[PDB]
């Protein structure tokens, strides 16, 4: 029964200044502790959204909550642009001190479509 | 890629007179249809949860989503009696002409804990 972390979409496709919404659910309230989305694998990947703490004016949550019961946190990001491209991790947190990486979802990979030009 | 309905308890144990969580995800958003809950898995079954349509004073849904792209459908039953005791199933239909039964959770069986006596004797 141990936690998954599902991130059921393995591509998002969307046209430039649309929002992009980045799926995520666990199978598990167990361990407690935070979920955080990145853009990139890396170290020096992203910090796109931590519903516990720091500000992430592009970003809401699906959810509309943080309640402890939640097991959708799902986002969506407002008006993309290429920079936005990236493959995006959902990734448990297992509360400690320090927090510790529990699991990583498998990644889903933006893309984002560039507005043909006119006319012709 | 097909959907699937996760229910991670088999089991809840909830006290007499408390609410109950249900815990329901989805894995798509593919096919559309509504998420329906239900006591049993026969054909006396209850309908205690109904996405599309009905009154139930009884249940909410754990998430304050009003999102179309919601994935938990989880509920929270209050005022939880034996009467309640019994397998609970979330189910995936397909909307159509009629909406099909597109996939079942595993259940979770609530369970009720009845209130200690406050006597130890006759």
């Amino acid at each position: 029964e141990e936690l998954q972390v599902i991130q059921p979409d393995k591509s998002v496709s969307v046209a430039a200044g649309e929002s992009a919404i980045l799926h995520c659910t666990v199978t598990s309230l167990i361990p407690v502790g935070p979920i955080q989305w990145f853009r990139g694998a890396g170290p020096a990947r992203e910090l796109i959204y931590n519903q516990k703490e720091g500000h992430f004016p592009r970003v809401t949550t699906v959810s509309e909550s943080t309640k402890r019961e939640n097991m959708d946190f799902s986002i969506s990001i407002s008006n993309i642009t290429p920079a936005d491209a990236g493959t995006y991790y959902c990734v448990k947190f297992r509360k400690g001190s320090p927090d510790t990486e529990f699991k990583s979802g498998a990644g889903t990979e933006l893309s984002v479509r560039a507005k043909p030009s006119t006319r012709h």
